[PDB]
């Protein structure tokens, strides 16, 4: 691993502090800001929503990328939950109660059992199986995301090869002439200290870039942070234009 | 059907014409600025990357999309073809000689039969096996695009769901926070008329749009424009930004 404190001056830049991590493929070498927070676990938060659309594909709790999750009715804070939603557009607003459900049809053996099959962080489950990842007992560290996503690009975890390409194209985020971002945002707010996540990897033509970032957050107007930060190291790196 | 001459504007700005047809899918309505030119029938050029995908797949000519098919060391006009590939980047390049080794592979009986069942224009290779959609006798109209790839959509068509899904990943063109577009270009040279066409569809979170657009083309010059006027009447129609 390479480690460059002076990129610990765009988490300062912006009054925070955190990590971004990054992976060549075809060298396989990685590179990061600050080797410890590279290696400090968190809640995953909504980031769980990658293994648990696996798990949920696999065991037949979700049928495909179409089927419909009706809105309980229950008039939530966020207007973007309080509708009927799909796999699709259940990732891209992290809507909550849709994959709560999952958990509980799920079930905790067969969440466990996936879990260790898959070397998910600390692999622990503990807590109500509704919320463990909100504000349970599961943590994973930067580096640990990146070797489970390097998993999942190859279609190496232990699912279906269908359950692996139908989750990697719901995390389809961007795409232009240049480069696919493939990626999972997450905010852990329950349990301190709060932080805001970024995960996934960028396709390029002839090589694939991974990379997990992590910051602190105490308030919500910070989340765009998230992306910004990621995408500022990937341009002074020239991953990206 | 419904015909839009408003359309047309759209076109007569670059003194140029063509078609654009649309399909509501949640609807079923379809929309066009020329009901006539809707329905006749052209080569598909490199259009016909799609099902040639397909039927590579289905066949194991092709074994995944990360296979990597080497140059012949033929030095081509456009130099981007002169250089190693797999099936993403020669979707992306429009890659010839990688597509007509594909076709060698498949073989006469084997592409006729395919494209029957896929129900695929006139259904016509006659000509040189490795150059029959660009200068033979294989025609479909941009009415036929739309039901074809209303069949790809869906997984309907007389391959595995797997062929498919890998097939609709190589199509990615675009995607952000509004939309998504899978789609494929084609420019036919060989045999007048020259023609341009652009192909797909824009997936929205509660509806997806099918397109097919083609347009004269008696110059590189404005190759730009298969892109630029559909664009242009997907922003009138407020389907895009
Ligand atoms: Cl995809």
């Amino acid at each position: 691993w390479q480690e460059n404190k002076s990129w610990n001056a765009h988490f300062s830049e912006h009054k925070t502090q955190g990590v971004v991590v990054l992976w060549n493929e075809n060298t396989q070498q990685g590179f990061t800001n600050d080797l410890k927070r590279a290696n400090q676990a968190f809640l995953p938060a909504s980031t769980f929503k990658i293994p648990n659309s696996l798990i949920a594909l696999d065991l037949g709790v979700v049928k495909d990328e179409h089927q419909v999750f009706k809105w309980d009715g229950q008039t939530r804070d966020i207007a973007a939950w309080n509708r009927d939603h799909d796999l699709i557009t259940a990732m891209k607003y992290s809507v909550v109660p849709v994959y709560q459900e999952f958990a509980r049809q799920i079930g905790e053996a067969r969440m466990s059992k996936m879990l260790h099959a898959f070397d998910y962080g600390n692999e622990d489950i503990s807590g109500n199986l509704d919320s463990f990842w909100l504000d349970g007992g599961i943590r994973i560290s930067a580096t640990q995301q990146i070797a489970f996503l390097r998993k999942l690009y190859h279609n190496k975890l232990h699912v279906s090869e269908r359950s692996q390409r139908i989750v990697k194209q719901a995390m389809l985020t961007e795409a232009n002439a240049d480069y696919i971002i493939r990626a999972k945002t997450g905010y852990s707010v329950r349990i301190e200290p709060k932080i805001g996540w970024w995960v996934g990897w960028i396709e390029l033509d002839d090589n694939v870039w991974f990379f997990a970032t992590n910051m602190d957050m105490p308030t919500a107007e910070g989340l765009g942070l998230r992306q910004t930060i990621t995408k500022a190291v990937l341009k002074q790196e020239k991953i990206i234009p």
